[PDB]
């Protein structure tokens, strides 16, 4: 289709902002078609080493063509500003809604934790470590489906290499993998500690290992160091308990342990279908 450019769109409400970005609600005219546009100031990313992030997330996301996560449908630049046109996720991250309610009974802790996997499933499959995966990172539709998101951080590894690990260092300290952290690189496993951490927290309400300042939780990570509130769903604890392993290739759902199958054959999972979990309804959250 025709290039776009800004004035194609009227913008609405800011609907967040980061670091080097503020992403607005826009209707395109055109179409009448809502988008949320994720709009950096070049001279900004230029002057603070942020052009090899930028033009990650533009890579990583025009690979991904799945329902779990944001789509990345347009990107446009001016003299001052790079625009990334993605879908909107209408209800947000997930975190508000673990925040408001405290925690998750069984039944959305399964759901919600189904489609997690489902999606690192596809994005393990196509050779991508997201490296940041976290509850303000998994963004909600409308119809209240998992819509992953930031991929800047985010990591192709090279098919003709067969590669396996990757060097940056990034992440999240409460959801940071143990190899990263001691032995300086991350793999596809690493996802899967952070999946741990995930369930735990929609269990517990709080992710496992916390702390105000980040080099005490690297030191609860690195020794294992966490527990389980007394009362736990007990097929939940297994699961995070296979998940949230030292040995990056002892996790349920790692290569070396023989990938999705039996990470989705998991007791948790039993009343899971996974075939078209995308136009299930969600259970309501309360
Ligand atoms: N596709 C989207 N639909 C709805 N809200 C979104 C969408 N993408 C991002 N947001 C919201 O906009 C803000 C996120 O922005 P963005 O990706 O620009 O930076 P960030 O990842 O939050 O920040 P930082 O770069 O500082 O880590 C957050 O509140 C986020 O939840
Ligand atoms: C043409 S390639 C391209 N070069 C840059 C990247 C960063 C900066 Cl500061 C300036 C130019 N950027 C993009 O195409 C682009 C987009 F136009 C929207 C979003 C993200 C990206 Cl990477
Ligand atoms: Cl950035």
């Amino acid at each position: 289709p025709r290039k776009k450019r800004p004035e194609d769109f009227k913008f609405g409400k800011i609907l967040g902002e980061g670091s080097f970005s503020t992403v607005v609600l826009a209707r395109e005219l055109a179409t009448s078609r809502e988008y949320a546009i994720k709009i950096l100031e070049k001279r900004h990313i230029i002057k603070e080493n942020k052009v090899p992030y930028v033009t990650r997330e533009r890579d990583v996301m025009s690979r991904l063509d799945h329902p779990f996560f944001v789509k990345l449908y347009f990107t446009f630049q001016d003299d001052e500003k790079l625009y990334f046109g993605l879908s909107y996720a209408k209800n947000g991250e997930l975190l508000k809604y673990i925040r408001k309610i405290g925690s998750f009974d069984e039944t959305c802790t399964r759901f919600y934790t189904a489609e997690i996997v489902s999606a690192l499933e596809y994005l393990h499959g196509k050779g991508i470590i997201h490296r940041d995966l976290k509850p303000e990172n998994i963004l909600l539709n409308e119809d209240m489906h998992i819509q992953i998101t930031d991929f800047g951080t985010a990591k192709v590894l090279s098919p003709e290499s067969k590669q396996a690990r990757a060097n940056s260092f990034v992440g999240t300290a409460q959801y940071v993998s143990p190899e990263l952290l001691t032995e300086k690189s991350a793999c596809k496993s690493s996802d899967l500690w952070a999946l741990g951490c995930i369930i735990y927290q929609l269990v517990a309400g709080l992710p496992p290992f916390r702390a105000g300042n980040e080099g005490l939780i690297f030191a609860k990570i690195i020794k294992l160091e966490y527990d389980f509130p007394e009362k736990f769903f007990p097929k939940a604890r297994d699961l995070v308990e296979k998940l949230l392993v030292l040995d990056a290739t002892k996790r349920l759902g790692c290569e070396e342990m023989e990938g999705y199958g039996p990470l989705k054959a998991h007791p948790f999972f039993e009343s899971v279908t996974w075939e078209n979990l995308h136009q299930q309804t969600p259970p309501k959250l309360t």
